[PDB]
Order: C-alpha cells, then sequence, then structure tokens
C-alpha cells in the first residue's frame, strides 16, 4: 500500500481539468477546479501499477500529509484510481522562481531578501520536524498570485528516505560495525543544515540566473567539493550587492556543517530581518512579468 488514507476515488469526480502545468518539468501536473468550491487546484498525476515499487511515493505522501506551514505548499489528499495516483495540492499561479528570473532577469536584492525570509520560515519548521528538503533551488520555489511564497517538490527528500529505509531493512547483522557505519545507514551522513547551503546557492541563482559552476561538468564539480581547499561560492558582481547580502551568502555558504546557521539562526541575519519584506515586492516582479 503506498499511504493508508489515499481516496480510492476518480479525482474527476471532485475537480475540472483545467490546463496541463510545469511544461513536464515536474512530472504530469494539471490546474483544476473544485466542482463544489470553485477553488483551484494542482493535480501531480504518477503511475501506480500493481507491481510497481512504491516505496519513494509512500514516502513522499508521508512528508506531504503531515507538512502544515504556510510557506510549504498545501496538500489537501491523494486519490487512486485506475492504476494512477492523483496528489492534490495548492496551486501556485506563477510557476517557480526559475519559470520567473527566466523572463524577468535576475531578481532584485529586496526581491531576493524576502524570498529568502519565506524559503527560511518553511525550512525552519520542516527542520522542528526532523525533516529535510535536501532539493531547495529556484524551480522548488513556487509563487501564487498574491506573490507568497512556498517550497515545493519533496520528491528528493522522499527518495532519500526511501533509501534510507531499505539500507536499513537490509543492513544485516550489526556487531562488528563501526559506529560510523552504523550512523550512515541509520542518519544518511548529513542534516538538515544542507538545507541551509543550498538556499545560499539559490539566492546567488536568483541574482545571477545560473548557480556556481553551471558550465562545469557535474562529475569535476562534485569532486572539487570534496578537495580541502574547496572554497565556497560568492557572488560575481560586486557593487550590484549589499554588504549585508554578500554577507548572508558568506553564512549560509559555511562549508563546514558544524559551523553553518540553522533556519531559526538565519532568520535574525540584517538581510531577511530587514523592513519591507512583503509579498508587494514579489508582485512587483510578477507586474514585470506581464509586461
Ligand atoms: C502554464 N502555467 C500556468 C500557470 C502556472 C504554471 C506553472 C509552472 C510551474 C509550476 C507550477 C506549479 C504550481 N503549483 C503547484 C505545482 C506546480 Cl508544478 C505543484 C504540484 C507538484 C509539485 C511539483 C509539488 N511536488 O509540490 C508542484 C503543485 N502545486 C505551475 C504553468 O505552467
Amino acid at each position: 500500500v503506498v499511504d493508508p488514507d489515499i481516496f480510492n476515488r476518480d479525482p474527476r469526480d471532485h475537480y475540472d481539468l483545467l490546463q496541463r502545468l510545469g511544461g513536464g518539468t515536474y512530472g504530469e501536473v494539471f490546474k483544476a477546479r473544485d466542482k463544489v468550491s470553485g477553488d483551484l487546484v494542482a493535480l501531480k498525476m504518477v503511475k501506480m501499477e500493481p507491481d510497481d515499487d512504491v516505496s519513494t511515493l509512500q514516502k513522499e505522501i508521508l512528508i506531504l500529509k503531515t507538512c502544515r506551514h504556510a510557506n510549504i505548499v498545501a496538500y489537501h489528499g491523494s486519490y487512486l484510481w485506475l492504476q494512477k495516483l492523483w496528489i492534490c495540492m495548492e496551486f501556485c499561479g506563477a510557476g517557480s522562481l526559475q519559470d520567473i528570473y527566466q523572463v524577468t532577469g535576475s531578481l532584485s536584492e529586496l526581491q531576493i531578501s524576502y524570498v529568502c525570509r519565506e524559503v527560511l520560515q518553511g525550512l525552519a519548521y520542516l527542520h522542528s520536524q526532523k525533516k529535510i528538503h535536501r532539493d531547495i533551488k529556484g524551480a522548488n520555489i513556487l509563487i501564487n498570485d498574491a506573490g507568497e511564497v512556498r517550497l515545493a517538490d519533496f520528491g528528493i527528500s522522499a527518495q532519500i528516505g526511501a533509501e534510507l529505509a531499505r539500507r536499513l531493512e537490509f543492513i544485516g547483522t550489526p556487531y562488528w560495525m563501526a559506529p560510523e557505519v552504523a550512523a550512515v545507514a541509520l542518519k544518511g551522513g548529513y542534516n538538515e543544515l544542507c538545507d541551509i547551503w543550498s538556499l545560499g546557492i539559490t539566492a546567488i541563482e536568483l541574482a545571477e540566473l545560473q548557480p556556481p559552476l553551471f558550465d562545469v561538468h557535474p562529475l569535476r564539480v562534485l569532486f572539487l567539493m570534496t578537495k580541502s581547499g574547496y572554497q565556497p561560492p560568492r557572488l560575481k558582481e560586486k557593487g550590484k550587492w549589499s554588504a549585508a547580502f554578500h554577507n548572508f551568502i558568506k553564512v549560509t555558504l559555511t562549508k563546514s556543517p558544524k559551523k553553518r546557521p540553522s533556519a531559526t539562526k538565519m532568520l535574525s541575519h540584517q538581510l531577511v530581518s530587514q523592513p519591507g519584506l512583503n509579498r508587494g515586492l514579489i508582485l512587483d516582479l510578477l507586474d514585470k512579468l506581464k509586461n
């Protein structure tokens, strides 16, 4: 079973499908309208045939149905019908920040500051549940028509959680195993502070339209990050950005996780605690998008 609370019902008994969303980047996703209330939702459809391995989807639904926070895209339930699984989600009408900056160009520092504050609020919540997103990036920060910010897509988190469960299942007799081997098997080898680093990279992405080293082969990037002398990335255009933004990048991109600030701590940083950060900043961005 993929989840004990799935609705065994055709979602089209409750919703009218209106438009495909995401260009396929996120799978088969449909804008849909509640037949009763008229509210809009996003329905993601995934194949779920009787013999398929459902462990990762099981974990993703378990994450979704235990999150309830304004800055996390809302989960409304899942439908299993004729071997298709539909996940019903809050609809974010402006798409992801990547969809937006590909049209508008780089965000303003204030716009990035608001986005970062809202994401950190979602992360603080997730981390208070001992959850890790593990895939923070512009493509997974969604914007609704009101200019509000929603973290989305726990697919990677689900894949990781499912992998940990499987390795635990087959870890075998432990009596000769070193503690660090057991720890990696039970806990994964890292912690939630990886999300803080990814948010730092995301801030550069919103500022420059590419993450650092985007034009370097991925395997080379992975190897470089493991060298003892690896240097955290920086914003390239020094004069475009305030000292507070440069420092925000410096502290989020602390390479030792034992020294990297938590989400709650980062929320006290000058860049994200300054006044004037509200959704009007993103409505400005969406107005630029419209022109
Ligand atoms: C043509 N057009 C018009 C308007 C908006 C878009 C558009 C573009 C990119 C993203 C989205 C989007 C909005 N809201 C959403 C989701 C998504 Cl993909 C998810 C469902 C699953 C999900 C992956 C998750 N795991 O949360 C994200 C559910 N909430 C919409 C568009 O393309």
